[PDB]
């Protein structure tokens, strides 16, 4: 039968039914292939063996990697998904696996490895960093073709007994969804060899048949056993091509180990591997009609590589090749791809001129005008070797020229794109509109779906196409016939209407009538609706949602006008497939919501109103701009463009070599995506500057000044006169930004005044007025205060130092780093570990972490996920070590001809090295004496004073903090986080628990409660929460405390402090809400409240210092629960959407409190 | 050297002795309240090593058990090798304890200290080794530490008993 599927999905279909157990661990993109198999298990879906697929996560890729080893050196059948460094993880493991002789399928998304910078985009940079371990190797091209050679991979792996990769290109395959024949489970069964398997099941570790494998071997027989295994690789190529020959017969589609498409007399071919196949195919097709003499051949089967199958299928008129490899190994002579192409040739005498090149490294774009230009390479009188397609390598001149821009798609494909808003329902409305089109036309579908780096309020771009030909565009859409625009914010803001073709449709949500378009359009984009014609369609969808009822959702409103005009069906049958759909979606939901969708259909269809324009817009002139401000150069010639989406333009001399950022950037991004920001009521605040401490943006600060200060203040800075002794004779206000503000609600739920002092009230209205109060509270001098920073009011009145980041409205961990550099920032350096905290605190080319006016600020880094804490650990040691080489040259200073005034300040600086506040106190002393010493100096003096001065940045005592997530600490980081913690070293870890994956979309953890429902833990979660904070706690020397700033402000003060200033390893674990618990953001202060106050989450603090003081380290901050259990988990989608056996898990979850307060009273005791 | 590495304790990547103490794997995997542990060493006690093995075998779930293995990296005489491992319980330097998870089922204690008074010095099974001989100023400094260390790990299992 014919579905809509991605490569992921096509991938798990085929791997459920060929395996009994599949050990899986989350990585982006190939976790969703691990999610819909466990969905699959939790409704029990059958394998080929009449039994669910057992699916077991752990704690690693490595545990992963052993526990198949383990499962088929035991004799089951076993397959895991992996991808990037997750793969490399596993390479030890498959060495063995390789080396054993075990029947075996990874399944690879091919992703990028983190090298200068990360990229979750696809290239095979993991998978060629595996070929050496005696794996077969697959590729798929197309979202079919993982479908196929999935199979394939299952059943020849059986038959070789060497264990197979099939990998495909992340995102630009497996995110791809494409109408696809669907392999039955029946029809795979009657391929599998099952005297095979049970051959396998004999070769399986059992007491009453017992052997001995994995022995340790001396040098005598170690190499000759190796060579044992030769003849297993020798028959694999065979192997694959009967079993090739198997699927061709059942489906038709006929594979080979090296497939050639193009003119049979070809000159020029491309060997090339993935879904630029497909590219390169669809130019081919182009350029062969077009009488070229070019070609291609596909690499299928890349491990083991056979001559025989390679040169069977190349022409022998081909002259010359070109090689395009999707990854780069630095200072290496060429490419895998390139390298085994040269072999070959050579080893056979055949007089091929041969070149290698790199393309789509990080899903770079490859579409057929650079095909065209590999192909043109190849007919130059000298090709370029060793080049680069898709960028301007200005630097290296690499790069290959792009001529001219070619259509080769074929006719009679329709493409669409759709700009939409973050969770507008755009991207869900149009994968259910592929999947209309697919199951009632005999027209082939394809979508694929491009994403921001911004977690909320960016933007998504949908690439759509539709054609009664095989759709092998493989690339993004170049020349649309139809675009739609759903957010109005973006016309004028991104150039919308970029290839469209000549009559092409325009879509736009818009309130503004025909008349306003003269007003509201650009001159540019007028210019290219007129003369193009393109028919202009308007909507105002947004009126539709609230006459209705629906509130803004606009998603079944725009499909509505989509289908009504782009004429691919009947506009009737269309209208009856969405309220069918419609059924599907919205039957679960009461009888009220379902007739309201119903009505979004009727009320869309007449409110569609297309806007006939002058002709006279074609010679609309643009408007005088503005005096641009002087923006520094990293913000002008990098950040703007990039955010312009035309980073592609940027070439290879606009990056560092090292991947370094400024810090600072993101007060420049100014997005102003918020519906509603708080408006500041004077009179009824009471100057507790909780607002502040609880906003995960920074957008809402207080702000003092003097009085002479407000000179040139707006009438609208209303201001209230500072209370407290150290604020005497000072104003005082609460002043939120509004473009950086996200609408999130929390600080107006946490206003603890009588009557409420913040309000939310919409942007639109308050928007002039608000940015003018933010502009000249921004440019007001530095106040000097003496309020403790002990206290929530005082903190609040240093500059936070993370600012504007990329996370969620209302997200639950930014609070708690932002309060981190209010304290120590100023002399802080972070080793963060990959997740959401890397992600909102790491996405280039924006970073949230700022300085203060003096310069100063956090130091920002992210090494891998697994190594976080070894990572800061090395830090600690290097730092040490700059200050030791620095303390060396200051008491050599003490011998020298230098001032009296100067030796003090050294002499006090040495004995306080390893004091915050002394270190700072004396450290400064000595930088105001530093510039003057050095004049006064000559000879070996001057130089032993200039040695000082190039170390003075190491005077100030550092704060080393390891920030990492939930599933770092509790996971894959543990072993190395437990011995970073055993050492003792001065480093301060901040644990951001939110119980799941929170950046790969919510999947099980140890962190994650009993009976709490997520991604791989689709029936809950059986086993308790591993208590992390007991496990440090057993060591005695190590802080540990538990937080939650929603619960208590003081307690979240009182352990930050302590375990900073504890000369000694320091562990804090706080509580952060995120959305994937399913709750509303607005009240996430409150959701933490009610966790501790319904025992749910402990509040506890081990002080080291106090067992050396005599007393009891353990002391219990909130003993006594008030609220009730039951009643805080039905507040949560993640516990109601298990209801059955929920009430089952509940029990056991309110016993766990229960027996964990009791335990905590005991130690108390 | 190991996090297994006993305070004190003389080996390789150790010249100068290993300052922090030896991780208490057994306390941590107690943590989780569903896991068999036991702690064992055979020259200590033949009869409480049955009971371990036994009862960690038939435990449905998972067993942990931490048994003391004379070495030759030690630096002893191996044909009193399991006389060292008598000594090292007798000293109070290695305990013998049984965590059931069977037994909090029943509203019973799951941990069962096996041994609760020492009767050797621990100072001086020290000295019988070679690995903390070749210390030997600062190494009786390592070995109050040491000591008092012992002293306070005996008193948490005590309490753990109750
Ligand atoms: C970014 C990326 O590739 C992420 S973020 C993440 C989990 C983050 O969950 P955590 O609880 O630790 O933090 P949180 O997001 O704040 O909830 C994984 C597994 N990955 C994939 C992954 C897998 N394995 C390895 C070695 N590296 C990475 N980056
Ligand atoms: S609404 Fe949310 S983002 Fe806006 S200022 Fe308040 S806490 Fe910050
Ligand atoms: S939370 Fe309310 S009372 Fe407190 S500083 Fe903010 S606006 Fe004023
Ligand atoms: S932790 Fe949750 S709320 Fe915060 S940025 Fe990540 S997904 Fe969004
Ligand atoms: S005594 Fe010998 S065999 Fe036994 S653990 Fe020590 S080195 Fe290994
Ligand atoms: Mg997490």
């Amino acid at each position: 039968p014919k579905q809509t599927l991605d490569g992921n999905t096509a991938a798990a279909h085929v791997a459920y039914a060929m395996s009994e157990v599949a050990t899986i661990y989350p990585i982006t993109p190939s976790s969703p292939m691990a999610e819909i198999a466990d969905e699959w298990a939790a409704h029990g879906r059958k394998n080929i063996f009449g039994k669910t697929l057992q699916v077991a996560e752990m704690q690693s890729e490595a545990g992963a990697a052993g526990a198949v080893h383990g499962s088929l050196a035991a004799g089951a059948l076993t397959t895991t998904f992996t991808a990037s460094q997750g793969l490399l993880l596993m390479i030890p493991n498959m060495y063995k696996i390789a080396g054993e002789l075990l029947p075996c399928v990874f399944h690879v998304a091919a992703r990028a490895l983190s090298t200068h910078a990360l990229s979750i985009f696809g290239d095979h940079a993991d998978v060629m960093a595996a070929r050496q371990t005696g794996f077969a190797m697959l590729s798929s091209a197309s979202v079919q073709e993982v479908m196929d050679l999935a199979l394939v991979a299952h059943l020849a792996t059986l038959k070789a007994r060497v264990p197979f990769v099939h990998f495909f290109d992340g995102f630009r395959t497996s995110h791809e969804v494409q109408k696809i024949d669907v392999i039955e489970y029946e029809d795979m069964a009657k391929l599998v060899d099952w005297d095979a398997i049970r051959a396998f099941r004999q070769r399986a570790l059992n007491p009453e048949h017992p052997h001995q494998r994995g022995t340790a071997q001396n040098p005598d027989i170690y190499f000759q056993s190796r060579e044992a295994a030769n003849p297993y690789y020798l028959a694999t190529p065979g192997i694959v091509a009967q079993v090739m020959e198997q699927v061709a017969g059942l489906t038709g589609r006929h594979y080979h180990l090296f497939d050639y498409a193009g003119a049979p007399d070809a000159e020029r071919v491309i060997v090339s591997m993935g879904s630029s196949c497909e590219v390169i195919e669809e130019t081919v097709n182009y350029l062969v009609e077009k009488g070229e003499k070019v070609g291609l051949i596909k690499v299928r089967l890349f491990r083991p590589f056979s001559a025989e199958h390679f040169l069977k299928v190349l022409p022998a008129s081909v002259k010359r090749i070109a090689v395009l490899d999707r990854t780069k190994e630095p200072g290496s002579l060429g490419e895998p791809l390139y390298e085994d192409v040269q072999t070959v040739l050579a080893e056979h005498g055949k007089n091929i001129l041969v070149v290698g090149g790199r393309y789509g490294l990080g899903s770079k774009e490859f579409n057929p005008s650079m095909v065209k230009a590999v192909f043109d390479n190849l007919a130059a009188t000298t090709p370029k070797n060793k080049f680069t397609v898709g960028i301007t390598d200005d630097v290296t001149h690499t790069s290959l020229e792009i001529k001219e821009h070619i259509d080769t798609s074929p006719k009679g494909t329709f493409r669409c794109k759709f700009f939409g808003l973050g969770s507008d329902g755009t991207v869900g409305a149009n994968k259910n509109s592929i999947k209309i089109i697919g199951d009632h036309t005999d027209m082939y579908a394809q979508g694929y779906f491009v994403y921001d780096s911004k977690k909320s309020g960016g933007v998504t771009i949908s690439h759509l196409r539709f054609g009664k030909q095989p759709i092998q565009s493989a690339y993004l859409i170049d020349q649309a016939d139809l675009i739609a625009c759903h957010n109005p914010s973006y016309v004028g803001r991104y150039n919308l209407l970029e290839g469209i073709k000549p009559g092409g449709i325009f879509l736009l949500n818009s309130t503004w009538s025909a008349e306003e378009m003269d007003s509201r359009l650009p001159a540019d984009m007028k210019r290219t609706i007129a003369t193009k014609k393109l028919k202009f369609y308007n909507i105002d969808a947004v009126k539709i949602a609230q006459e209705i009822g629906l509130g803004s959702r606009i998603n079944v409103i725009m499909q509505t006008a989509f289908f009504k005009i782009a004429n691919v069906i009947p506009v009737d049958e269309a209208i009856k497939y969405i309220k069918d759909s419609i059924v599907k979606t919205y039957g679960k939901k009461g009888d009220k919501i379902l007739n309201m969708n119903f009505a979004a259909v009727d009320r869309a269809l007449e409110a569609l109103e297309e806007i006939k324009y002058p002709a006279s817009w074609a010679d609309a002139v643009d408007e005088a701009a503005a005096t641009v401000t002087e923006e520094p150069e990293f913000i002008q010639k990098v950040l703007r463009p990039i955010n312009a989406l035309k980073g592609d333009e940027l070439p290879v001399s606009t990056f560092t070599p090292d991947g370094v950022f400024p810090v600072g950037t993101t007060k420049y991004e100014k997005r102003g995506i918020a519906v509603n920001i708080p408006q500041w009521q004077p009179e009824n605040c009471i100057q507790c500057n909780q607002c502040s401490l609880v906003c995960p943006h920074a957008a809402i600060r207080p702000y003092l000044a003097k009085p002479a200060d407000l000179a040139g203040a707006p009438e609208t800075f209303v201001t209230k006169d500072a209370i407290g002794k150290e604020a005497a004779g000072l104003k005082f206000r609460i002043q939120v930004s509004p473009l950086d503000c996200t609408g999130c609600g929390n600080c107006a739920d946490v206003c603890p005044a009588k009557v409420k002092a913040l309000t939310m009230v919409p942007l639109e209205e308050v928007t002039a007025v608000e940015e003018a109060n933010y502009n000249f509270a921004e440019q007001l001098p530095e106040v000097k205060v003496n309020f403790n920073p002990a206290t929530v009011k005082g903190s609040q009145f240093r500059q936070p130092l993370l600012e504007f980041s990329g996370a969620c409205a209302g997200c639950g961990e930014t609070p708690y780093v932002k309060l981190v550099t209010q304290l120590f920032g100023d002399r802080m350096i972070i080793a963060n570990a990959t997740g959401c905290s890397s992600i909102w605190g790491g996405s280039a080319p924006a970073c949230p972490y700022t300085v203060n006016r003096q310069g100063h600020g956090p130091a920002w880094a992210s090494s891998l996920f697994e190594d976080n804490a070894e990572f800061g650990y090395g830090m600690a040691l290097a730092v040490a070590k700059r200050q030791d080489e620095l303390a060396t040259a200051i008491s050599k200073a003490l011998e020298a001809p230098v001032s009296a005034a100067f030796k003090a300040a050294c002499e006090g600086w040495l004995a306080g090295k390893d004091d915050a506040d002394r270190s700072r106190e004396y450290g400064d002393r000595i930088k105001a004496l530093l510039p003057g010493e050095i004049s006064q100096a000559s000879g070996e003096v001057k130089d032993l004073l200039l040695d000082i001065d190039r170390q003075k940045d190491y005077l100030t005592k550092k704060s080393i903090w390891i920030i990492g997530g939930d599933g770092w600490a509790y996971d894959i980081g543990y072993g190395g986080l437990d011995h970073v913690l055993a050492s003792g070293a001065n480093v301060n870890v901040l644990v951001l628990d939110t119980e799941v994956y929170s950046n790969t979309g919510g999947q099980s953890s140890k962190a994650t409660q009993t009976g709490a429902v997520a991604r791989f833990a689709a029936g809950g979660k059986f086993t308790k929460k591993k208590d992390l904070g007991l496990m440090a706690m057993s060591y005695g020397y190590v802080y540990v405390a538990s937080v939650a700033m929603g619960a208590s402000h003081s307690q979240l003060m009182k352990a930050l402090i302590e375990a900073e200033k504890y000369d000694g390893p320091s562990l804090i674990i706080a509580y952060a809400p995120c959305i994937n618990h399913g709750i509303n953001m607005t009240y996430s202060q409150r959701e933490a409240k009610k966790a501790v106050e319904a025992g749910y989450w402990p509040l506890y603090r081990y002080n080291p210092q106090l067992a050396q003081e005599g007393k009891n380290p353990f002391i219990l901050d909130y003993k006594t629960p008030t609220a009730s259990f039951r009643d805080f988990l039905m507040g949560e989608i993640r516990y109601t959407s298990l209801k059955e056996k929920a009430e089952q898990l509940f029990a056991k979850a309110e016993a766990d409190a229960k027996a964990r307060l009791e335990q905590y009273k005991k130690l108390a005791e």
